[PDB]
């Protein structure tokens, strides 16, 4: 669609602990996407259980929440055309065992419960997660100097 | 078969975004041999000759003025299946269908800003090479690791 | 020198515009320093003037504040032994003309008015800048998994 | 499928000659696998023929054995969950013509007879090759500091 | 000031060892603008004229023969203080005295195989640029991040 | 002064624990040096005390020996012109606080008790260390395909 689509990208505590904050950001930076919001946070359990509210009945829900609480999280919002779908492709398959080398999980991850990062799965869930993690004023409005070279259209 | 040549060009957006080094390293690391290269600003006639097979498609007009909007790094790479493997390295022509690990899969988004161009066949490469380079610009040399890259041919 | 010393590292708008957020973070990640606070901000001019209060009489002061307002800023707090001193060495000479390759400015910068990044030049100035740019709750407390492999003591 | 599965990865003489020791090792280090054994060796021809015993009748056998004798080999044992299959995916397709960029052969190789590396194709074959190339005391036993961050279970 | 130019050349050992990409990335990442580049095998007379200030040194004949042994990636980079900063990026001419982080400190050992060359002065840059490049081969363009690299002209 | 000079480079347990094996090997590969011997070993305490015998009554000797036993070591022998002196320069200053960014320790280490790597400080000390760590048949004899492009003379 348009060049101002947004998604929610989070670096899970294992990605922070293993020193992958820089490399993960570079994947989206080099691809041509724009970072409009970022912050390192340790959110409370209530916020994490709301982010994973659709999985509260899954058997792995309790362990996932405790692991998302075990360390700091680098929450981000990236902007660009098809940033939701292409962003998930940059992260690789949700299960690292099925991820392709060259993707983030294909280069860095093994277990699905330690798959380093999170990405919104749809445009609707991206807006939901952006409002859950960020105040509207935490999204900075700016235009990349190389916009006309990344994009042929708005 | 190892003397097969292809034409690889870095489009103005690739030059503008500072991608000359990483793109050349991608072919260097694969083991291909660079036999010709120049930073060029070709005339509009040569570009329309390059995209001659697409002169009636709707996107032809904007394609010419955008290839004219900046310098182009033209290259000729030599190696076994360098035409097919070269395009695989560049990734899918539309970056939305490209895979991470390829040039477009790591750097591009829009098809009109897909950073690079690669010949799609051996015969088209031979024509693009003749159009973009004069014969004296193809340098003849042998890589010191040629026998470690190739088992034969 | 204790391992809990903190410093303030900021990626200036030219650093964000030129796609240097990833590599700059990786320089401090690979060295062994701990990121305890980070956020993408567009701070008000009063905060920027107060940050450069020592330079309010300098001739380049108004152009400096204006350039620091021209885009997003990645503000960071890094923690480690001698991180203030070593962080400045990682950034390189404030004038990139005098910086050495291998540092951030020796690799990416040219002009002193566009030197991509900022670093506190003293422990006490770091405490002042961290309190100026960050709220106390924005500094996340956590323990690196390889702490005992980076540090022999303290 | 536990996290102590082991595989045999070897850097062939062409990979050694072309300076690919570091990059190949980084591919396995970054993914999260543990290196338990490594040594630069120029093994006798009988060991190489035993390694490729299932190919002793193939036409390219003597040319393959001579090529495996033409220089040093970096023999390695990597340990991790599903390291045999994922290791083969990291190396790429056996014939680099069919390999994907982002894998080892998709980034550095061209000819199948010069595919820079080898990896075990099954768990049982891995145990055969580990015993073939390594004496038992050459397997180093240790625990990564980030084990609980790479894996969610044993 | 910002339109200063220097001559950077990747010597045959840099091309043979697959260092074209990494060397270009060093100047690209720093913020300098590539205005001219070509892969060329220049004649011996051009190389003897390039090192004319060394025709009395004993290593002169060996220097010319080794510069003839392979392709050379001749470049022209433009930027503020690009001559001096370019020399600093290359490192000490003798790699044993170069610091890691520079090109020679990362890739070279012997001074007779020091991978690259850079102009030592602004006026020697103009002579080397005019010797290696016709005026047409220099491309005039403006980087989209010029106002983010430089604060003033 | 010749090109067959040899030195002993060892990646200490912290370098192995922090995933720096590949990057460190790449530093010497890129420079043009030749790896003639390498093995991952867990050496006995006597060999380590025999290795650091010239520090037998320094205050840090017992802790240094314990730290060298706390994990696997990647022991290497690199060969090239002035590899002993240039190797130490590549590693950086023994104390990472005094090392320059761009070197191994300037990029990766902080404490001298966790300085990641070790290099021989003289040609004579290198010969003693190489014989102390490696059996003579563990040194592989081979010539790089790019020798004449790295060296102008023998
Ligand atoms: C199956 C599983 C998923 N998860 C996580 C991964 C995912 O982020 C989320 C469930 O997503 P999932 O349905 O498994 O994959 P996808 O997002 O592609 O549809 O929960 C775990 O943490 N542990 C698990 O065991
Ligand atoms: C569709 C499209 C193609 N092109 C260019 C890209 C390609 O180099 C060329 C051919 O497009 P296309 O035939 O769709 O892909 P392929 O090269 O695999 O056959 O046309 C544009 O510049 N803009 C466009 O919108
Ligand atoms: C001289 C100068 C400084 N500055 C800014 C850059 C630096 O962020 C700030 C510090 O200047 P300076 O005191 O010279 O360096 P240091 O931080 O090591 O004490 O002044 C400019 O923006 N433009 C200038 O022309
Ligand atoms: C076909 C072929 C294989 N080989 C090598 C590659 C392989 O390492 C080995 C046998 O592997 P192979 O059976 O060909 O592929 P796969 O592992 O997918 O079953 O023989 C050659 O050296 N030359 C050849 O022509
Ligand atoms: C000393 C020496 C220099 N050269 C080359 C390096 C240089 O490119 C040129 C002489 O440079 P030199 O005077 O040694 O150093 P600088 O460039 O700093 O003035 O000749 C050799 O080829 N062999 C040599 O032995
Ligand atoms: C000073 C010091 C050294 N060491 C180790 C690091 C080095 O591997 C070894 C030599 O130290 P040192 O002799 O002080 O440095 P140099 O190599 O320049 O002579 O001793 C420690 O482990 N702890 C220390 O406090």
């Amino acid at each position: 669609s348009m060049s101002n689509e947004q998604t929610f990208i989070a670096i899970k505590p294992d990605g922070v602990q293993r020193g992958l904050i820089g490399p993960i950001i570079s994947r989206f930076e080099n691809r041509g996407f724009k970072l409009v919001a970022m912050k390192l946070v340790s959110p409370p359990q209530s916020q994490l259980e709301q982010h994973y509210a659709d999985l509260s009945d899954k058997p792995f829900f309790k362990g996932l929440v405790s692991y998302m609480l075990s360390g700091p999280i680098c929450a981000m919002v990236w902007e660009g055309r098809d940033v939701v779908k292409t962003g998930r492709t940059i992260l690789g398959a949700t299960n690292p065992l099925a991820s392709a080398p060259g993707t983030i999980r294909g280069d860095f991850a093994i277990d699905v419960g330690r798959n380093v990062c999170h990405g919104s799965d749809s445009v609707e869930n991206a807006k939901k997660e952006i409002a859950l993690w960020f105040k509207p004023e935490e999204l900075i409005s700016w235009k990349s100097a190389t916009f006309d070279w990344v994009y042929e259209k708005a």
